[PDB]
């Protein structure tokens, strides 16, 4: 009844002409979409091998949806050991790292999850097409995440932004809701696991008290934690704020994974215009030294990211 | 939980990458494919300018759906006086004629419907990109209809067969249920409006009395008719059995039109292996003058047609 | 987003509350709409040794369902040998013949199909409840079908009058799409099989001539089959017309059984201003003597059962 | 196509009718779910001058069918002032508190939000029953809360004890997922809003110090706060945990209101064995005065409910 209905595929093929392309893009995210949908469908009714599975069936949707577009060759996921090089004949140009369903076994409660994705290129003649092509994340061409809570939303960027699609489950299509999206400056929101990470937080502890009992001319920062990492940054897309999960125990500190979790929700951030940072280390130019490695994170506004490490300069 | 899930798209792209393609069937039919979910769900709930008004609203999501894939050229509808020449930008190399709704008004009792549609391709430099180029059914590169009616079925027929696709509404995806099908060499139905036609029929007449009560060894013809060229057709691709349309007054008989109704039902029907007679022309090498006219149609089961043909030679 | 959607269960008790007491129709008819809505979907998708199947599994969520509702004592299936008794802890007022699923057999084309139900109240006391209970004619408290089209359409025939519901696909309701159905005086159309039954046809033969051939100037009528009773008798309450199965060969010259098909139908046609007979008496009127009792029907527009039925008195 | 499926309305049906008489909570409970539902797709697709306006529809929308189910006399929003007194010849014998749209506020994020709704049956005679017959405490007969996220969960705290039923999407129903759900005794998990309320907090400061800091060898609570009182209470009734609202600058501390927001989740977390305590007083005992009566709420596991009180009683 929308006629002039942008679906992601009206989207994505009009940028791609745009570019002088092939395709693979195009029939890569339709490929991915599919995937999308039916884990859409198999979580909004999900309680109706065996104890983990879902994550699993996922992941197996997710792999061999994508090998049937003629576009992957290399594809990285939490579930697979090492990467898993698509065959000659259903190979094209394209990288992809992707978590099949972050939060997975936490589900039972509701909590909205998602599966994060990146997308890479392979740049070299031959190797022949190798995990090696597995390289910093400004490198990604496309980036972004599929959201699965009240309804389900994939956030996609691109060289061009950061674009927001709904699905309408009347349709079964993603159409283009919110559009060439854009982070608040700072905002009055702070996400992090306040538990164990304050018996182990570096100078997050300061910006943390500076947070609740500020300083300077304010009123205090509201704190929000779901627990997922597609949850917790979407919202700070939504409406500003800042997210951090360093927590120390594990010095590769983090617990999220670098290739899959950090750099394509990093790349969604700074596209959208906020800034991530290992605090230290500026995330997407991490440069990867395995497919596996996992990385500290803090992501959202600039002004409150900036804020974070300004603290952080002058301490340790 | 289908994981080496064939959509159409995945069909599609497969046999596209053997004919050593561009891409622009596959758009297109993509295309196609989100005006009949969008069609289909605007009949399931139908009854929740202004009378007509459905045919309508899905001719103008079909236009522009296709106008969108970067693949047709010229199209032409039941509903448009003449055909619609697709802006320099968004060209393609393809034809389409199609009837976005046929059964439109009298769904009202539920009667199953569909949209049919035949696909050409411009052999000319150019002429620009005009009407003219509608020319014979055998030129057909891809033809099909979209049922609506328990559940939504695509059936498309090309080069290499004809296959049956069934929307799954829980993912809004077009699934491949029945393939590469072929229809009865003969069957117990006949379909024919045997009211008016009666008193108007050529040696139909005989033919149906013949079905009726048999002479040689017999047990009579089952009669049926729907009142939709695809509920009627799509029955006899599926049981076997005859169907006829040619009822004299109008004599360009028929009622139903060449380029869109008759061209690709004759086309699918020929190509599962039945015949599609004019009675003394054969319909899909008949030569199109008119854009909206008018052919007299008989289809189905081989030998049933054949029996009709036998019986109008050995007459005028 | 539409605040006051008028259910099934809504339009019932507030007829019947305007009644009370242990008017248990409301949760009869509300378990009644749970597997209807069940069956819709399973239809939508079956596609996506068995000689009979998706109907046996019909036969079982409808009995599971009537039981449940503490509303019923008696229940009548086509499948089911016996009337089924309902056990003592589940009993209520009454008694319930249906088709659980009428042209199971032509799904396969997605011809149109459906569930008669036929209601009744338990009379005769502490039986416990039996057959006695289940035999009347024209007593039905409420009759009518689900038709599963093009949307599933629930017609209830109450003693107030005919009403048409429509599943609401997207919210999982019956929602009230014409409040007071009567029909035309006249139609303009014929359903009849008239393969093997036009050698077999008895006096409705003088009927069909005078319906195609027209005995003045008078426009003849239009023929009109499905072959599925659901499609045929509900296209008939809308568009008017005769419906007729008079079968011969099948010798209480109809196929069709009393307490499930016809008597829900000739229930809905009377309470909506039209004739069902059997042709010599009125089909309500029949006393049963076994369950599968099979019956012929004509029933449609009142002043065509009755132009047939003056050719009847003249006839035999 | 799988047979006997435990609708909501079986299940209250079969422990009610084992009550009887008129126990009108099954047509109550029924309407309920209708505007659940209907609020779920609503939700499921809003994406695709107003300050507030999806929930003041919900409003509207619970508030008819709770009326029609004529089962209702006196009702109480959030929105909506005063009490709404229902007219006569819709009135049956039960009180409803029901805040429509929990979260309405954090659409956006896409959260996770839901319906509260807390039954009483009003007692006190011919008021006709204006408020009196409202303000209990202790004394709802069920009470529970709608979550739609992933996907609607519904669960139902009667007096029988808790279970939680699922939207089947597919058939238009809340099917039966756990029957008898009891909470873990001591969780590890606790939900507070440690921004602006750190400063502001009372005692339960040393109870945060001592579930982050632990003194013992003790492993540290996780921290998890949605934000969101749907979606916080219901993880705390299936992992366990702490949930807390003790705001101070939110005076009788707590934003909550009692009649709609604390009043349902006290009952469904007691009847799970939990402990919902003012933290002075039982939250289930406190009498109400006026209808939106905020109120702190201490709601979670037993063993931590009671941890944090016997630091109160030391307290304060
Ligand atoms: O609950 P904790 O352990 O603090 O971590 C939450 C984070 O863990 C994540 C991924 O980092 O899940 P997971 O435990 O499955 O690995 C996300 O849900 C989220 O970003
Ligand atoms: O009912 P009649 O007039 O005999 O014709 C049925 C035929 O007409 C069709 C098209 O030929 O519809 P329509 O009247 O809208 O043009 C189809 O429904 C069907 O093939
Ligand atoms: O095709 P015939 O045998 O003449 O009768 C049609 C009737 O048969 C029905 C039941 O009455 O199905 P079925 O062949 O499976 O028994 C309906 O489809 C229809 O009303
Ligand atoms: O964020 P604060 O104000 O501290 O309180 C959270 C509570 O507020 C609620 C209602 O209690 O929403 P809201 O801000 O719209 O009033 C819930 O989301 C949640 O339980």
């Amino acid at each position: 009844f929308d006629t002039n209905i942008v679906t992601l595929t009206r989207f994505v093929m009009e940028q791609g002409r745009k570019a002088r392309g092939t395709g693979e893009m195009t029939q890569l995210l339709n490929s991915l979409c599919t995937a999308v949908k039916a884990i859409s469908t198999a979580v909004r009714k999900a309680g109706i091998d065996q104890v983990k599975k879902l994550d699993v069936l996922s992941n197996d949707l997710v792999i061999n949806v994508l090998k049937s577009s003629f576009a992957t060759c290399v594809l990285v996921t939490e579930e697979d050991k090492n990467a898993i090089i698509v065959e000659p004949e259903k190979r094209g140009k394209y990288v992809v790292c992707f978590d099949p369903l972050d939060g997975s076994s936490n589900i039972d409660c509701l909590v909205s999850i998602g599966t994060i994705f990146g997308i890479y290129r392979k740049n070299s003649t031959d190797e022949p097409s190798e995990k090696d092509a597995l390289q910093p994340g400004r490198n990604l061409v496309a980036a972004g995440y599929a959201l699965y809570g009240s309804a389900t939303m994939l956030v996609l960027a691109m060289v061009n932004g950061v674009n927001c699609f709904m699905l309408d489950p009347a349709i079964g299509e993603f159409i283009l809701v919110d559009r060439n999206v854009k982070i608040k400056k700072k905002g009055s929101i702070y996400s992090i696991n306040e538990g164990y990470a304050k018996e182990f937080d570096p100078a997050i502890t300061e910006y943390i008290q500076r947070k609740k009992f500020p300083p300077d001319n304010s009123a205090p920062y509201g704190a929000r934690y779901v627990g997922s990492m597609v949850a917790d940054v979407h919202r700070t897309l939504v409406y500003g704020g800042i997210f951090m999960y360093p927590a120390n125990k594990k010095s590769p500190k983090g617990k999220l994974r670098l290739l899959y979790e950090c750099n394509p929700m990093a790349y969604v951030m700074e596209k959208a215009g906020g800034l991530a940072t290992t605090g230290k280390e500026a995330v997407l130019d991490i440069v990867p030294t395995d497919i596996h490695q996992r990385a500290p994170i803090i992501l959202g506004s600039p002004e409150d990211v900036t804020e974070l490490l300004e603290i952080y300069q002058k301490h340790a």
